[PDB]
């Protein structure tokens, strides 16, 4: 397992119509070529797959709470506040996104356009539709959907009937230039699929979840008051840490930039950090492998109730760890997490 992806780079991955056909199967198969160990990987489905005819008849699809961005700091250090704005139409955040005040810059490379956000990430707060109920998946598509990915993460739904929003149903992201998602891991250190239906790229930064402990210490220093206040204050989603920051004090980490029409797969306890380039939409949704149930078990929650999502892990030790079960109700379950260890079902292609 160590030897398999030993930097832990971003990976990308290019499967068949065949071979997307499985979720579950084609997640245990990039884990058993290292994908996992960044954090985040890349999944470019086939040219024969599309989830929509075309995004031209949502111009009233309404953004219920969308958020101005609001950053305050320096130095590569950064806290976001997301500031509720009165509900408004795609059409409407389009004209905005699209506006000579809030449009993307003109740029050569990325490189240029992710200096400019991180010189200007303070000024000029955007608007970002975020956290919208739905999805954009048409009825009849059984491949990769969001909404209906048959994980083991069903049982919460299957044996309870309660339903977590964004957690165990999608939500949707409106982006314009500049909006972006703060430092965090899923909640109870699940996985993540992004869905990028349209628009202007996403880029992104991953923290190898092996050295996920070295950015929590970095965070705790900066902010010791936010610390004393919560158990796992990364959770508030409001942290903003710039790749030179993480580079002055050794924090290992990637970057990738998930283009229209491209997936993007967030493993348990990968760290991650990213923006807009301009007007997109994203679909996005958590899921669970074998290898999650560890993670849920060992998570360290909000414990300030800011972020209040907590799924019992009883259902998922009883059905898949019964032979651990007592030990761990006695709080005597002593597993240590290997990160680089692959999830049981890539067992077939090792
Ligand atoms: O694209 C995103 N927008 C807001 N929050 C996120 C969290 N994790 C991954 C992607 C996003
Ligand atoms: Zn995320
Ligand atoms: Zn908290």
């Amino acid at each position: 397992s160590e030897t398999l992806n030993p930097s832990a780079r971003i990976m990308t991955f290019y499967p068949t119509m065949e071979e997307f056909r499985n979720f579950s199967r084609y997640i245990a198969y990039i884990e058993s070529q290292g994908a996992h160990r960044a954090g985040l990987a890349k999944v470019v489905p086939p040219k024969e797959w599309k989830p929509r005819a075309s995004y031209d008849d949502i111009d009233d699809l309404v953004i219920p709470a969308p958020i101005q961005q609001l950053v305050t700091g320096q130095s590569g250090l950064f806290t976001q506040y997301n500031i509720q704005k009165k509900a408004m139409t795609v059409r409407e955040f389009r004209k905005i996104a699209n506006s000579d005040k809030y449009c993307t810059p003109r740029y050569s490379e990325f490189e240029e356009l992710e200096r400019k956000y991180w010189k200007n990430l303070t000024f000029n707060p955007p608007i970002y539709g975020a956290d919208v109920n739905g999805t954009l998946y048409e009825k009849h598509v059984d491949e990769w959907n969001i909404g209906r990915l048959r994980t083991i993460l069903d049982l919460v739904e299957k044996e309870s009937g309660i339903t977590i929003e964004g957690v165990n149903t999608p939500y949707l992201y409106f982006g314009m230039w500049k909006t972006s998602f703060a430092w965090h891991t899923e909640d109870m250190d699940l996985y993540s699929i992004n869905y990028l239906h349209f628009g202007e790229p996403k880029s992104w930064y991953s923290v190898p979840p092996e050295h996920g402990k070295r950015l929590e210490r970095l965070a705790k220093g900066f902010f010791p008051g936010s610390a004393q206040s919560c158990e796992a204050f990364l959770r508030h989603k409001m942290t903003l840490i710039s790749p030179l920051m993480l580079k002055k004090y050794g924090i290992p980490f990637d970057k990738v930039t998930q283009e229209a029409g491209e997936f993007m797969i967030t493993f348990p306890y990968g760290y991650h950090a990213g923006f807009n380039h301009g007007f997109n939409c994203a679909e996005s949704t958590n899921f669970a492998t074998r290898r999650w149930i560890e993670y849920g078990k060992q998570a360290v929650l909000c414990s300030c109730r800011k972020d209040m999502v907590k799924i019992s892990m009883d259902v998922f030790v009883r059905k898949f760890q019964p032979e651990r079960y007592k030990l761990w109700k006695a709080g005597k379950d002593n597993t240590v997490i290997d990160h680089t260890l692959p999830t049981p079902e890539a067992a077939e292609f090792l």
